[PDB]
């Protein structure tokens, strides 16, 4: 099954689970998958294997 990513407002300095880099910003810094919890950049969404 595919991931179900949803824009998320990170609070704690959080890193992308795909590319390893920090999720920059105050709000809406990245996507958290609603089913498995994985955090990714908006730009890294298309870059991850879509098996959740
Ligand atoms: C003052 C600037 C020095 C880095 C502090 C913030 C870097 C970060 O918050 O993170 C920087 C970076 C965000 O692209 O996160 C990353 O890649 C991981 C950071 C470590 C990079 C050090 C490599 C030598
Ligand atoms: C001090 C200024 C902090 C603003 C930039 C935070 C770095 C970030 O890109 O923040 C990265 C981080 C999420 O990865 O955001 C966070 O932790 C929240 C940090 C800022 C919270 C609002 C402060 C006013
Ligand atoms: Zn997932
Ligand atoms: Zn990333």
């Amino acid at each position: 099954m595919p991931h179900r990513f949803k824009v998320y407002n990170y609070m704690s300095p959080t890193f992308c689970d795909h590319c390893g880099s920090l999720l920059w910003g105050l709000v809406k810094q990245g996507l958290k998958c609603e089913d498995c919890g994985m955090n990714v950049h908006h730009k890294c969404r298309e870059k991850v294997a879509n098996l959740c």
